[PDB]
C-alpha cells in the first residue's frame, strides 16, 4: 500500500552565485516529486545543469545549478 495522502515537496533551489529560491509542490508523492524536478528544468536555460541532494525522507530536495 503506498502512501497517497496528498503531500509537499520542498524545493531549495540553490544558485551558482549561493543565491536561493525556495518554490513547494503539493500532491501525491511521486507525482509532486517529478513536478518539482520539472520546475528545475525549466530553470536550467538561465543557470545550467542542476544535481539534488534529497533530505527530510524525500520531502526536501535540495537543488543545486552549476556554473
Amino acid at each position: 500500500h503506498h502512501a497517497m495522502e496528498e503531500v509537499t515537496i520542498k524545493a531549495n533551489l540553490i544558485f551558482a552565485n549561493g543565491s536561493t529560491q525556495t518554490a513547494e509542490f503539493k500532491g501525491t508523492f511521486e507525482k509532486a516529486t517529478s513536478e518539482a524536478y520539472a520546475y528545475a528544468d525549466t530553470l536550467k536555460k538561465d543557470n545550467g545543469e542542476w544535481t539534488v541532494d534529497v533530505a527530510d525522507k524525500g520531502y526536501t530536495l535540495n537543488i543545486k545549478f552549476a556554473g
